[PDB]
DNA sequence: TTAGTATATGTGCTGCCGAAGTTAGCACGCTTTCCACAAGATATATAAAGCCAAGAAATCGAAATACTTTCAAGTTA
């Protein structure tokens, strides 16, 4: 069953944060094919919370981050669609314009989204001091460069 | 040492399309923040009338019966 397949794989990813290989798959569920679980990793990466890496050691498959939520007000969609650019940045931070122009959505919702993320500690804003023009938002738990 | 060969040497050729310059005589006619200074938002008479929305009473509109008229067919003659 696909459907069971998926689930499977979505419950070895939460008890290996850091990802999983095909090896630690195949090991868990031996008695399925490897096209089989070709076949469910591309259903999962098509629906969009499977991530792919690529380390000195092949493939990982990481569920996507879901369960840090900062901004549940509305839907995590919008959430973790800033997020992502959010941690990109990281440590380089990243203006509200440059935000805004990377989410193609609104002032007000760029600007709620952050307000909520900063009063859900997920988000810290910092003025820049290369250019005083706009605070620069980056990842509450990384140092600041 | 000398004839054959490769190179650059400036030179001189070709097109290359474009460059300046031309075309004659009158009368009409937005964003971030950041920033600082002063302006909401506040009690309080206070007389005054006009306004804008619940209730209570009133009367208009008219509908379902009660009178009179009217036929029309039938009675005492």
């Amino acid at each position: 069953d696909p459907v069971e397949i998926e689930n499977r794989i979505i419950e070895l990813c939460h008890q290996f944060p850091h990802g999983i290989t095909d090896q630690v798959i195949q090991n868990e569920m031996p008695h399925i094919e490897a096209q089989q679980r070709a076949v469910a990793i591309n259903r999962l990466l098509s629906m969009g919370q499977l991530d792919l890496l690529r380390s000195n050691t092949g493939l990982l498959y990481r569920i996507k981050d879901s369960q840090n939520a900062g901004k549940m007000k509305g839907s995590d969609n919008q959430e973790k669609l800033v997020y992502q650019i959010i941690e990109d940045a990281g440590n380089k931070g990243i203006w509200s314009r440059d935000i805004r122009y990377k989410s193609n959505l609104p002032l007000t919702e760029i600007n709620k989204i952050l307000k909520n993320l900063e009063s859900k500690k997920l988000i810290k804003a910092v003025k820049s001091v290369a250019a005083s023009k706009k605070k620069v938002y980056m990842l509450y738990n990384l140092q600041p460069d």
